[PDB]
């Protein structure tokens, strides 16, 4: 009954990113966020050079007609010092410095190269094939703007202007429970109508996978006044807090009516499959989010919805949310119009080289292995119905969380 | 003259995956290596359940074709072990243990509730709506190959089977460092012709987005003595060793007879763009793997060749020479034949939503146009020349190292 979309923008307008900021050296800045613009202290690249390996002229002693001689070499590592005579070129390699008063480089391949001199006939035009100071980057230019996550690509960049450390925003602190006398921990006998928690574990590994840091508090005893403590527990040390399982999603019951005292939270039927229902709204200081019970839906949830969240939470400009691509299927498809149907692909090139799909098999919420056997997600436009092979169809690979 | 491919067979060829095991809470596991087969030591599900919200029923109460009476619920936490009389049903929901006596489970899709009892509208055999109990998951059956790399999609159903923890391959460790008196770190000035070393940051940011322990020897002095006491302590704490560059990847100089002396070390000419040069070879206790001074190639080097040798040697039994679709250019590119060339470019939905890729633009060999202005690999067939727009071509997306996936 609501649009995975129009849930998502809701969550994303009432949620502020965070702004308390830590400086860091940059090889513990891995997947973090800039906390302010980086600006460049250099110019880059930081003097004339030569963009090929050729030889270093000016417009004059072309224009003169002669061979020129060649009255020195300047190279990567060591710039040519001394005479530069009229009526003489300089050797130069790429990267080289362009030496002093020159007015362009011409690369070698347009070149004679014989006994007294380099014999020129192509027109030069000034300034050709020099790269000038700061063209890739001057200096007081911004670099990475702040909300810029920080990757292999851009802390070298860093490092390269002589950069020791960054401020970056503060990591995003999410506390973590589950609650039900059904649900056991690994060790115990499984008990009479029990089962082994592991929402819980799912939702720890993906949220520290995505930078976060956790606050586990385990599963909480079936009880009010346990439920309750944990609640104020939770929202006291931390941004978000989430049930990974066990405290209600509308369904009425001690666990519903809590929430309802300490927060005004929605309880969400969203339009999709697999999975439906999940809470969301204001604790005191953090944001609350409520999971379904069901595994598979649990983890779609958290993925589809939570992650974003966290994302625009942490500071980070982008979607935190991989892209998708149209594909075709090697796969007939069962999807009934309504929900928006996330199923499990195996996206991999076909004979010909082409990128196809394919169905893991069973696609029910009662196994949960269609997430190893799985490489991406398929996700079906709510209204759309059942798909023949060879169809159009939009694709979402997993990102690291799931390999 | 040596091709890409070739130097990475080599490579794997010689080497022997650890087998050194630790044993962890599922919770530490993520990215680490099974070592042995994960055995499921139960059945899931564990006692024989229901599909749906129904009623568990009968075949000599059916056999009647008469309304009947609800005696009892089971429900998921609660199951049902109550009287259920003779001519009667128990209300079960989607998930339940199917009470004693029980032959199958009907939908109210094919029910209605009468004054005098449940009536049935539908057909009821033997075996409808029971889960079998481990007919998911049999116990005793292999679950997850050793080898396999642990992530969110094993790690909860390894957690389903009620195990807390599981032995995993210790991380490979790896020791860096690089030298010269070229090299200077943040904070100081610039001897005349110095820079800044930014190939070991690189190195060891990914090594660690990897799962390994890096042990960072900094920069090492250009004195033969620093140079050899660094090899040798490097070697004897580490499973490889790394020069992320001032190292000889073969020119003759005092780091090259150290080479030689400590390991028996080949210098490789790859047939590659950007880059050529590189060392590998064994040592003592270790393997050495030596880059290109050069940043675009020492990156491209660690990436292409070192990223899969660590693969191996973990224990990941995944073969994984990451995804490469093929996709049309926005940009001509200039191409040599004879070399292989990674250039780096920029791949894009257009407006039909299928992909195509346009260059970084091209100015100079540059961390900058190279990574972070890409956001992947334009990997070009060595005998290929130039590419005018829309001609197909192999894209290979940057991974999570540079924020790929």
């Amino acid at each position: 009954l609501m649009s995975l979309d129009t849930a998502l923008n809701e969550m994303l307008s009432r949620v502020t990113p965070l702004t308390a900021q830590e400086t860091l050296p940059l090889v513990q800045c891995f997947g973090r966020i800039l906390a302010s613009d980086v600006v460049s202290p250099l110019d880059v690249p930081g003097f004339d050079n030569s963009a090929m390996d050729g030889y270093a002229v000016r417009l004059a002693d072309i224009a003169s007609g002669q061979p020129l001689p060649v009255a020195g070499k300047s190279f990567a590592g060591q710039p040519y010092h001394g005479e530069w005579p009229a009526g003489t070129c300089i050797r130069i390699m790429t990267g080289a410095p362009v030496p002093e008063g020159c007015e362009a480089v011409v690369m070698q391949e347009q070149t004679e190269q014989m006994d007294n001199g380099v014999r020129f006939t192509a027109e030069v035009r000034s300034g050709q094939n020099i790269r000038r100071r700061g063209e890739d980057i001057s200096a007081g230019a911004v670099v990475f703007p702040a909300g810029t996550r920080l990757t292999t690509a851009e802390l070298p960049v860093i490092a390269s202007l002589g950069i020791a450390e960054v401020p970056v925003i503060r990591k995003v602190r999410v506390a973590l429970f589950s609650t039900g006398d059904e649900l056991q921990l690994p060790g115990q006998p499984l008990g009479d109508g029990q089962i082994y928690d592991t929402n819980r574990l799912a939702v720890h590994l993906m949220l520290e996978q995505l930078g976060c840091e956790v606050i586990n508090l385990g599963i909480i005893r079936d009880d009010p006044h346990a439920l309750r403590a944990a609640f104020i527990e939770a929202d006291s040390q931390a941004d978000v807090v989430i049930s990974s399982g066990g405290v209600s999603v509308g369904e009425a019951d001690y666990t519903k009516t809590i929430l309802e005292e300490l927060g005004e939270i929605a309880f969400w039927k969203l339009a999709i499959k697999p999975g439906k229902p999940f809470a969301f709204g204001k604790l005191s200081n953090s944001w609350f989010c409520g999971l379904p019970g069901n595994p598979v839906s649990a983890t779609l949830t958290f993925y589809q919805l939570v992650q974003p969240l966290l994302a625009k939470l942490s500071g980070n400009t982008a979607s935190g949310l991989p892209a998708r691509q149209r594909v075709r299927t090697a796969s007939r498809l069962k999807k009934t119009p309504g929900r928006l149907d996330f199923q499990a692909g195996v996206l991999q090139r076909n004979a010909d080289g082409e990128l196809e799909v394919t169905t893991t098999g069973h696609q029910g919420s009662h196994i949960f292995s269609s997430f190893s056997l799985g490489n991406c997600f398929i996700v079906l436009e709510r209204d759309r119905g059942n798909v023949e092979v060879g169809e159009w169809v939009e694709v979402e690979p997993f990102n690291a969380l799931f390999g």
